[PDB]
């Protein structure tokens, strides 16, 4: 008995490799002056949240804070160039502000593109075929600070900005929200998307298919109401967040043995 | 009690509508190519979604003003039995248009029509929108367009399906139909009535992305891989089990 090349309906990646693979977090609480975007208090709870669930399911975790456009790219060029050959699998978390296709690093934009497109195919050869997963909490800044160099729980609101597009082939491009929608972070508690990702894996992380734990992060999200008492004006701003999935087998992440 | 397993209720009288706007020819100012095997795809479509239950109803070569006038049609009819709904758009399309025979029109617009606010007995239900529509390029004969529409969300509870992602290439055979509503179909034949909706789809990514670019009968066509992609805003599990 073994298993011909027939087509099978429930095919999953092989996620048996020596390592489960690294997980990048970039963080980004602050901004240069003139950018003028304000700053995302809540952003260390999100970092420090998802750095336990995802070491829990055996990533090797990289946090990054406030790095410059340069020093991001070069960061993210470095883990492209090195063999994933022994690992199951790819996470890479960008907690932030954007716009269209940008994400902001500390002093400038960076094309969401130009980050994905270091793991396509052949420039990054160990990671074909094997899941890479991008996980974006960004959205618009509020404005509403000067062009100029400058603990109660508050709950910020931010419009959507970020096209949630896919990335390629084995790629899953999760966001926190969608267009005409808002997102959500709470000051000391941080991000509902991510709170709610990260209550989610530490739940069902082990065996839930990722993508059916990513539209339970959906239905939690969308059900989540701010007081109506706080102001100002976060009453009906909904969010609902996202995924676009390029993936091409069923992903888990089942206790390495 | 939060279930992480739940399903939307797929239990109404009936299934819900789906609809099918298919696009083979353009009016001349639009100089765009026409689309040979896209009848193959309606036809394969149909057979497919009135197998899992559904009220399937085709429209070829709908001008704009008449096409925005039967989904709003659509969009204004009570729900209140179904179990969800369905619209596929098989055309040529740029950026956040789809065409239609005489112009463009906006999927935000297309979409926004069956939100909870404009269409209330949709509200928490499936709206699934499947999206065959590249760029019109400038025997069974394999015709190959460059991606060209966004593939973007729509809100809550709509799943957004594209034949091609950005960077890709989208292939349509004249006499078989497009590579994509091709797999989707087998799929849906196969295994539409027991896998979850989103399984079944990512089922359509491997078998698109595996057909093989090497050998083209024209030698422009080597190496233009297709890969589609979907966009959910799903907030249960979407199966279509006999009623
Ligand atoms: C890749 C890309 N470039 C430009 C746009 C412009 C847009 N308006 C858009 O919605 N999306 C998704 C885009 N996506």
């Amino acid at each position: 008995f073994y298993k011909r090349e027939m087509f099978d309906p429930a095919e999953k990646y092989k996620m048996d490799h020596r390592r489960r693979g690294i997980a990048l977090i970039f963080n980004h609480e602050r901004f240069f002056w003139h950018l003028t975007l304000p700053e995302r208090r809540g952003t260390c709870a999100d970092r420090d949240n998802l750095t336990r669930r995802f070491s829990d399911l055996g990533f090797e975790v990289k946090c990054f804070n406030d790095l410059k456009a340069e020093e991001l790219l070069l960061k993210i060029h470095e883990v492209s160039t090195v063999s994933h050959a022994d690992a199951d699998c790819f996470v890479c978390v960008f907690l932030s502000h954007g716009e269209g296709n940008h994400i902001y690093a500390y002093d400038a934009k960076i094309e969401i593109q130009t980050l994905t497109g270091l793991f396509k195919g052949d420039k990054c050869h160990s990671l074909v075929g094997k899941p890479k997963i991008f996980i974006i909490q960004a959205a618009r800044g509020n404005q509403h600070d000067v062009p100029v160099i400058p603990d109660t729980n508050i709950t910020e609101v931010d419009a959507a900005s970020v096209y949630t597009l896919p990335a390629g082939a084995d790629f899953l491009m999760c966001y926190s929200v969608a267009e005409g929608y808002y997102s959500h972070r709470e000051t000391v508690n941080g991000s509902w998307y991510i709170q709610d990702l990260c209550e989610m894996l530490g739940k069902y992380g082990s065996s839930l298919e990722f993508t059916e734990l990513l539209t339970l992060v959906n239905r939690k999200v969308s059900q989540r109401r701010v007081d109506f008492c706080k102001d100002p004006s976060a009453i009906g701003k909904k969010q609902v967040p996202c995924f676009a999935s390029m993936l091409t087998k069923k992903l888990h992440f089942f206790p390495k043995s």
